C-alpha cells in the first residue's frame, strides 16, 4: 500500500511543497465525510473523530502531515484508503 499511499498524497498537496498543512488535512477529512454519507452511514460526530485521528498522524506536531508520516500511519495503523474510499 506504500505506494498507492504515495500516491494519494500527492493528489492532496495542491500546493506541492510537499507538506500537508491543515487546510489539505481538511479536505482529506471532508472527503472521508463524503465517503460515509455516501455510504448512509451516521455522520453526525463522525468529523470529530476524523479530526483527531488526523491530529495524532502528524507525530512530530508540526502543525502539518509530511508524506512519511502520511505514509507510516496508512500502512501500520491507519486506514486511511478505505476511509477515502480508495480501497
Ligand atoms: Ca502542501
Ligand atoms: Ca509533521
Amino acid at each position: 500500500p506504500e505506494d498507492k499511499l504515495e500516491f494519494t498524497f500527492k493528489l492532496y498537496d495542491t500546493d506541492r511543497n510537499g507538506i500537508l498543512d491543515s487546510s489539505e488535512v481538511d479536505k482529506i477529512i471532508l472527503q472521508m465525510m463524503r465517503v460515509a454519507e455516501y455510504l448512509d452511514w451516521d455522520v453526525s460526530e463522525l468529523r470529530p473523530i476524523l479530526q483527531e485521528m488526523m491530529k495524532e498522524i502528524d507525530y512530530d506536531g508540526s502543525g502539518s502531515v509530511s508524506q512519511a508520516e502520511w505514509v507510516r500511519a496508512g500502512a501500520t495503523t491507519v486506514p486511511l484508503l478505505v476511509l477515502l474510499g480508495l480501497e
